[PDB]
């Protein structure tokens, strides 16, 4: 991490089924140094949440309550849920990555794996982000 690029700006994620744009990185969160998240309002009229048992669960400091999926169908990632606030968790391996000036592709597997580092908050600042900002 350390010769990371601190620019998401150069970014694009694309879904990597039907190659919508998703977003752009400088609309990703990472929560507590783990969930990379999409908080915008913009961003969810791009997705759906259906029901998945399988992902659904109660967590120390979140709650999983669906999946997140492209309108296409592809999924992304799941609904997490913080006290009462939707952090919309996407999973890096449902993406295209495009880098701007060089528009060069790329797939990963895990978000540490992609060599930009973006802005963090811990859960305990979730309230305060989304009471100002
Ligand atoms: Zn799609």
């Amino acid at each position: 991490a350390k010769h990371y690029k601190n620019n998401p700006s150069l970014i694009t994620f694309l879904c990597k089924n039907c190659s919508v744009l998703a977003c752009s990185g400088e609309d990703i969160h990472v929560i507590e140094k783990m969930h990379h998240v999409n908080m915008t309002p913009e961003f969810k009229e791009l997705y759906i949440v259906r029901e998945n048992k399988a992902l659904q669960k109660k967590c120390a400091d979140y709650q999983i309550n669906g999946e997140i999926i492209c309108k296409c169908g592809q999924a992304w990632g799941t609904m997490m849920v913080h006290k009462g606030l939707d952090l919309p968790c996407l999973k890096i391996r449902n993406f295209v990555v495009v880098f701007k000036n060089n528009s060069t592709k790329k797939q990963y597997k895990k978000w540490v794996e992609l060599p930009i580092t973006f802005p963090n908050l811990d859960y305990s600042e979730l309230e305060h982000h989304h009471h100002h900002h």
